[PDB]
């Protein structure tokens, strides 16, 4: 079909792209950067989230592909060298989807913008002292004084998520998970502390004390929001597509990752 | 229908049972404690836990209502005051029934026993240093040295796992998730650390390494099992289902237990 | 002797800092807040460590009091309806010195800054991702990647180390201490994790890696620092002396502030 | 001088032991076991606790070494191919010694038992729940509920205590450090949370609440202790002393041990 590659941009991963699209044209592959169907980011997770990014008005009709030039990555996680093997497994098609769940973030002005993310969504304050009000399903649950707030899909547990020492989720659970960062805890002050893993349908808004200036990231964009009313957070109803060739298996990859490879 | 009532046995859970069973003569209901359709517990969520287990080969005919007669418990949520609102609103039924998933554990000897969980089971050292090999779908995940490991029922979170660390889980979430207690971490022993949250279908197994005698407890049970050559936790079919008569979202309750009531 | 009274600059606080002036005009006390010997704070430890910063260049010539007209601070620990009772016993004198060791950071350009902290220094990065080398001694201990690195004295040790995970330290022990913010740990990345807590006379030096603009906090001041080639820190020869009147034990103030009161 | 050497007991240990012996025998070295002045413990840490605990009584009278004959100890710091160079620097003394502190429990009855540890000292209930008051210098701080404590000297920071969450603290510190087992926080049950350092001559005393019946531990040594009054815990008076040949500074030793070797 059409297919298009992303490149991190340093020499290998550029040589291993023309040598990729050089192998696709001894198929009924047509190089297309507008409207593909296959998207192979070759670099490590950062370029695989910016090929999200890049294609996330069509997600439903692209299939992901991630190779990793560096160390094995979360998403970039087929080889260099099966690249001639990947090019020949999928000229063909035939292959399996896996699915994958996304956060959508709105972000409520006094106006409305949406954002979707593939590891997570977080919030900090713009220079003060960051103080918000939690509500979850209109139910005011806690207010927040500290850094701030990270909200992760299941795949972006391993990430951000896990160095703040949220759960690893398996991508199979619909659900988000949101974690502090440096929460203040004394006499006057009191948050939850534990990650909280949210379902489908439940919406966690996030809601100004006084500071109505916060940074919020989405991935890695992070962008600097002023008079803000609201944060809401929900397990998106729009999903990842993943082209898969072989087993392998979120534990597996999990374990290659963190334990030993 | 057929309804009984267990009691924490002190002065006051005793006298609310009698007039609770007062209460009920007035109406359709016979007491037993045999086949019972609905289950009261009177008490905290330790008496809630007997009642349950009292009863857990009718799981599926049972709805379960638990009452705090001292703090509010997490399965014990309506309070002695609304007692006789209660008799009336479930003589006549009309209620609605909510369901939360249960762990099943398996312990296989050199034979098998079988065990579900509402909070959790956990497997600790019968004396010596514990280690085991943790096994994830049949892919050996890591090997564990530490004092155990705890697998908690997505309303465990809020137990015994909550203070190891592990994430708080909305129960409508088929899941359990696995804390470490004190792992080493080291040069030449590596764990993953961060809580894992397993979907229904999968299967975590633990596997001696030297010492086969191990301690291990479901809920408030605690048996030492020797010659155990695996211990296998999944997301149990079985449910336990509630009695609801009036909306006490999980959220809240987590609220008014730990940031304020 | 010559004395000053800061206030936060509310109602209360001003108004308590008229009325103890007013005292002090029955005694042999000169209001200089040029040269002064006592510094009264009223407000709470943000007051507190405002005044500890308008007078950190006569650190031995000063014995500092807090006055807290909210909660209880940890350094503003006389309530307000003391205060006639601390003018009195204070216009004699005869009251006891405490002292407490404080944190020295010292910032090298490519050219030298030094600043005194009371709770503690902490670097993030100014935007990119944080990575730095982390020194003891001249010994490379750790390459540190995640949002930051915070250093702490005794007294700061219940501040924002106690929410980064660190322990409490009773003011007595000449040492600092470091805490992580979130950092990166998988295969190839690794940091110790736990805090650490050096002596007197050890340095601890944080060297860039790739970007070298940096968020140097001390205490509530934050600077963005640029072209940086070193941070050092090290406990201080100087010292703050708090005057006291009565015995209020660090743990006791611990467990006023956390455990309750 | 008069000198003896334990072994871990298997066939590398052992043969090592006789070599370092014969080497001896040609220097003025008497191999004595009553009452030598230098302790070789060859084997790991474990190894080399139980020689600290063999000798205990006459901990002023003897410098210790550690050899390990698998993976770097924290204590056994010198490797089996050194063993030659160890015999010869050591038959002629002028060695610098090191002197880190140890942990004093006294457990008294109702009659007194005192232990030094090494590592740490940790109590935990006898099959019920634990539940102790903590007072700090006969100050109540806090009513801790859950699996247990931990009271760690500095060495053993790098033991239990850093399992446990506990800060790595420089031998040089007069201190010992307490942290928690797994504490059950919620609205009628509140605890400090984290990891406590104590200078010399603070005593930590814990006295139950119910249950009187503990399992204390003394580094390798775990006892059942009846009718259990209280458990003082303090900074001992006495020192562990080692023969040092080279600098190997702690941090590098940790480096060592955490971050790669
Ligand atoms: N919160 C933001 N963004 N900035 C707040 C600015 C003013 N702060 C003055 C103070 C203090 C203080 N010293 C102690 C002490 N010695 N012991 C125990 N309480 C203490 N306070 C208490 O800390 C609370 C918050 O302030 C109040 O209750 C106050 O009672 C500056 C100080 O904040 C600290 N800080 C900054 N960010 C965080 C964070 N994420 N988590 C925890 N603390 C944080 C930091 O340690 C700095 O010095
Ligand atoms: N693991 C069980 N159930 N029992 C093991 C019995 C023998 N131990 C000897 C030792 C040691 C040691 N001292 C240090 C030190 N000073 N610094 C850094 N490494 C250190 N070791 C290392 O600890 C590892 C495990 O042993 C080895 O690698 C050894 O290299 C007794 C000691 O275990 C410690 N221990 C007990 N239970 C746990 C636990 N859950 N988590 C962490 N440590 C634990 C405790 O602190 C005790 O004293
Ligand atoms: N580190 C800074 N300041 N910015 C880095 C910018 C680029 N990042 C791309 C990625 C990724 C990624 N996704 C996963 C995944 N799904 N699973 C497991 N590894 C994963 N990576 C790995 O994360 C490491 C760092 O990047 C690499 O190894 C990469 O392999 C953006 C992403 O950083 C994450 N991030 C930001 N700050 C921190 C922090 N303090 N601690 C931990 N992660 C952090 C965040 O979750 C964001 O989306
Ligand atoms: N504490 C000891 N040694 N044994 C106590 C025996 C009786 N327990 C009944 C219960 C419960 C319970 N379920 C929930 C829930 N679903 N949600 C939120 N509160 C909940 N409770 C609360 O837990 C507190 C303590 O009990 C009470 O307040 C009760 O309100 C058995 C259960 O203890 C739990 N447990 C055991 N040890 C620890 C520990 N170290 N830390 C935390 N919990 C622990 C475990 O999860 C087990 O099932």
């Amino acid at each position: 079909m059409k297919y298009m590659i992303t490149s991190k941009g340093d020499e290998k991963s550029d040589l291993l792209r023309l040598n990729m699209i050089a192998g696709f044209g001894e198929y009924d592959m047509e190089y297309d950067d507008v409207e593909p169907e296959i998207v192979i980011s070759i670099g490590g997770d950062g370029t695989f989230l910016s090929a999200f990014h890049q294609y996330e008005e069509r997600l439903d009709e692209i299939a992901f592909i991630g190779i990793h030039t560096g160390h094995l990555g979360f998403y970039a996680d087929w080889r260099p060298a099966e690249a001639d093997k990947l090019v020949k497994l999928l000229a063909k098609g035939e292959y399996q989807k896996v699915s994958y769940p996304l956060l959508k973030t709105t972000v409520k002005y006094g106006k409305e913008a949406t954002y979707l993310a593939l590891n997570e969504s977080t919030v900090k304050s713009s220079g003060g002292p960051f103080v918000v009000d939690v509500v979850i399903n209109d139910i005011h649950f806690e207010r927040f004084r500290g850094d701030g707030l990270c909200m992760s899909t299941p795949s972006g547990t391993t990430a951000y998520n896990k160095s703040l020492g949220g759960a690893l989720m398996h991508p199979s659970i619909e659900a988000m998970q949101l974690t502090e960062m440096a929460s203040i805890n004394n006499r006057v002050y009191r948050t939850i502390g534990s990650p909280l893993v949210f379902p489908k349908h439940h919406v966690v808004s996030l809601q100004p004390v006084n500071d109505k200036d916060f940074q919020i990231s989405v991935d890695h964009l992070s962008i600097l929001h002023r008079d803000v009313q609201e944060i809401r957070y929900e397990v998106s109803a729009k999903k990842i597509h993943f082209a898969r060739f072989r087993s392998f298996p979120f534990w597996r990859r999990v374990h290659d990752s963190f334990i030993e490879d």
